[PDB]
């Protein structure tokens, strides 16, 4: 249907159970600034194309706006709205003094050049520049966007800007070379963890020895597999992509799926594994799931065959409403998906801040921040659905519309 209006409706669902006047509803209910521009680039034939860009800034009442920019041919007002908004609860969930954003461009990138997406990313930065900046609203990867994008956008708004304030704090996920921060590339997948490790303390579950399936394999799945392999000492069982998937009860080794989908465009066929569907990995019997390909894999028709104790949500929505309450009824514990990959935000928050400072962390230094931080949100949220009897995605958006809602009564914006 509408993205926005189904993030609309899941945040009317969880109002129900927090205390929220109805003024600072229908204010949480539409983003506070949506900026819609022409994006025009010259092609290497020596045409002028016009593109549509969006920057939407959903809430700023905690913080400037963050939200990364995606540049997909699907996109649609609408998808970058509804991220904002759940952008917005990303980061009052994790405790950042941020608040909720989102961009996006109408473009097909495989059709273009390399010199046609620095000419996109610099007129687009051109387009945008009157309601971004390092304390108004920070850009990041997305979709169809990386490090490289993202740096010749900061050289664009470096120099508009004149050189005169951080200009590196205006876009995060950047190469190191320019204000950029360790730990980023498994930013996602370290949180993830973190939330995992968490979520079987809170079951009393010992997480050696136990399988885990992941679904998806790139810059998410293989570093959520490769890192619960390494450090919680999991065994991996199945991995998938948008091709197929293999099952070795076994075990298989990150490294060598990775090698071998990228020497052979899948995973699909790989040696001592037994080649399976999409469909059939989400029903394995598993100790943990991990849904990272797209949203909205785990339906009503197949929520029933879940078998897995833990299904962490890194994915953007892979459980649909009508599977929550009947995975909650079997007893598996859910790890929402803006609280469960909260990792990449929050490590932006922390480049954000080496920018803005003018001094950089270690490796070690963020990935104990970022623990702490992912610890802390996690327990929150685990203690709110424990006290209220509610179910950990309602939980999650009770704590993060809590925090928005006192910014925004401390602010002044709503008396109720
Ligand atoms: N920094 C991050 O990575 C962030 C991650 N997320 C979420 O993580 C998800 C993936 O992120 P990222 O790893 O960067 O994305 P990528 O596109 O790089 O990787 C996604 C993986 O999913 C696979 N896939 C694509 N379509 C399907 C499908 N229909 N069924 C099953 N698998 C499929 C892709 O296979 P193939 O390569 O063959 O296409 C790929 O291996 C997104 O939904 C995103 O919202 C959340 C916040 C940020
Ligand atoms: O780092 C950010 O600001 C956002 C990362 C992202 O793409 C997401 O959380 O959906």
């Amino acid at each position: 249907i509408d993205p926005f209006e189904m993030a609309v409706k899941q945040l009317e669902r969880a109002a129900q159970y927090m205390d929220i006047s109805e003024e600072a509803l229908e204010w949480l209910k539409k983003p506070m600034r949506i900026v819609e521009v022409s994006v025009p680039i010259e092609m290497d034939d020596g045409s002028v194309k016009v593109f549509t860009g969006f920057r939407v800034q959903h809430n700023w009442a905690r913080g400037p706006t963050k939200g990364g920019i995606r540049w997909h041919p699907a996109e649609t007002l609408s998808t970058v709205k509804a991220l904002a908004t759940f952008m917005t609860w990303k980061v009052a969930v994790v405790d950042l003094p941020y608040g909720g954003g989102k961009g996006g461009i109408i473009v097909n990138p495989k059709e273009l050049s390399e010199r046609e997406q620095e000419r996109l990313a610099r007129a687009y930065i051109r387009a945008v520049y009157d309601v971004i900046g390092p304390w108004t609203d920070i850009p990041a990867p997305d979709v169809y966007t990386n490090p490289k994008i993202m740096g010749w956008m900061m050289d664009e708004y470096e120099t508009i800007m004149r050189r005169k304030g951080p200009a590196f704090g205006v876009i995060t996920g950047k190469p190191l070379s320019i204000g950029g921060s360790l730990g980023r590339g498994t930013a996602t997948a370290q949180g993830a963890i973190f939330t995992i490790r968490e979520a079987a303390k809170a079951l009393g579950i010992d997480l050696k020895g136990k399988k885990i399936a992941v679904q998806g394999y790139g810059n998410a799945g293989y570093y959520t597999a490769k890192l619960a392999k390494e450090q919680l000492g999991m065994t991996v069982v199945a991995v998938s992509d948008s091709r197929g998937g293999i099952y070795n009860p076994d075990g298989l080794d990150p490294d060598e799926v990775l090698k071998w989908k990228r020497e052979h465009g899948s995973v699909k066929d790989f040696p001592g594994a037994t080649n399976i569907t999409n469909e059939e990995l989400l029903e394995l019997e598993v100790d943990v799931l991990a849904p990272a390909a797209i949203e909205e894999v785990i339906t009503e028709k197949n929520a029933d065959n879940i078998k897995a104790k833990i299904v962490a949500e890194v994915a953007n929505g892979p459980v649909t409403p009508e599977a929550d309450d009947i995975l909650r009824e079997k007893g598996i514990l859910q790890i929402p998906d803006f609280l469960c990959n909260a990792g990449g935000v929050t490590v932006s928050y922390f480049e954000w801040v080496q920018n803005i400072n003018g001094y950089y962390w270690t490796e070690e230094e963020v990935r104990e921040k970022l623990d702490k931080k992912m610890t802390k949100a996690f327990w929150e949220v685990y203690n709110t659905h424990k006290d209220k009897n509610i179910h950990m995605r309602d939980a999650a958006y009770v704590v993060a519309v809590s925090r928005v809602y006192q910014a925004m009564k401390d602010r002044g914006w709503v008396k109720k």
